[PDB]
């Protein structure tokens, strides 16, 4: 990207994406900032197809709680994706370890998270890796869903399909990914949003994984909310978490009903 880097300072690394590292690029003349995701397609034989899909999905998106996609180009074996620079950083860094953040801040972010996910689901897209590292903040602390490297289409027009791919980040994945050969897309994203809410409120992930052998998950199934992280969480948001972190995805709360939840609507 020699002409580009003559005019744009690749100032620093912002982070890792599913398929590559993301850099802050600043135009020397205009000082416009853009995020440049740099993907080495030689790292996997299926990387070209995979990054092509991320690009394709990105072209479908336009929402205030989704990271803007500006464009892309290839040079040799490297794919460059040009994305909104979200100057508020990752939601992850608003979460004080073992403490979380103030409840009003968690609620606001959660509302914005719901808005983004509703939008994605409405266009038939599931993100599949919702976590604080993939939720960015703009200059006014508006939440933006980031990184569609693991995203896929679960509804073609008005026809849903079941998914089967075990992907995502283990502490955030729904138990059906470890239990059912096929499953519905939307409840998996709802579950990860519940784990994000948990992390925001208590600064602590509740379990390594929602599997039968994970004691911390068994403790939750057994309603032991007198243990961490749950004992740090007020009963109101905890009541919502009780509805989101339901093992049977068919019994799990849907987003329309999350919007009816008492804590969701609570003036703080
Ligand atoms: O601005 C962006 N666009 N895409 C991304 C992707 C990541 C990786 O999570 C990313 C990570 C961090 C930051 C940031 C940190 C501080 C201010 N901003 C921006 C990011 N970022």
């Amino acid at each position: 990207a020699v002409p580009f880097v003559e005019d744009w300072d690749l100032v620093q690394t912002l982070g890792e994406g599913a398929y590559g590292e993301v850099q802050l690029a600043v135009n020397r003349v205009t000082e416009e900032a853009v995020a440049v995701k740099i993907v080495d397609m030689k790292r996997a034989v299926d990387c070209p197809e995979n990054i092509k899909k991320e690009i394709c999905i990105n072209k479908m998106l336009n929402h205030e709680n989704v990271v803007k996609f500006y464009g892309h180009r290839r040079e040799g074996n490297i794919q460059y994706l040009f994305l909104e620079y979200c100057s508020g950083g990752e939601l992850f860094d608003r979460i004080e370890p073992d403490i979380g953040m103030p409840e009003p801040d968690a609620q606001r972010f959660f509302h914005q998270l719901m808005a983004g996910v509703v939008y994605l689901h409405g266009i038939g897209i599931t993100h599949r890796d919702i976590k604080p590292e993939n939720l960015l903040l703009d200059e006014r602390d508006n939440l933006k869903i980031s990184d569609f490297g693991l995203a896929t289409v679960f509804r073609y027009n008005n026809r849903e399909r079941l998914l089967n791919k075990m992907c995502g980040t283990l502490p955030y994945v729904a138990p059906e990914l470890l239990k059912r050969r096929e499953f519905h897309a939307e409840p998996v994203d709802v579950w990860s949003c519940g784990i994000v809410l948990t992390a925001m409120l208590a600064g602590e992930l509740p379990w390594d994984q929602p599997s039968d052998s994970c004691q911390e998950y068994s403790d939750w199934k057994e309603k032991k909310t007198y243990l961490n992280p749950w004992k740090k969480i007020d009963s109101a948001p905890l009541a919502l978490l009780h509805k989101i972190l339901v093992e049977n995805p068919s019994a799990r709360i849907t987003i329309p009903d999350i919007k009816k939840d008492r804590w969701y609507n609570k003036p703080l």
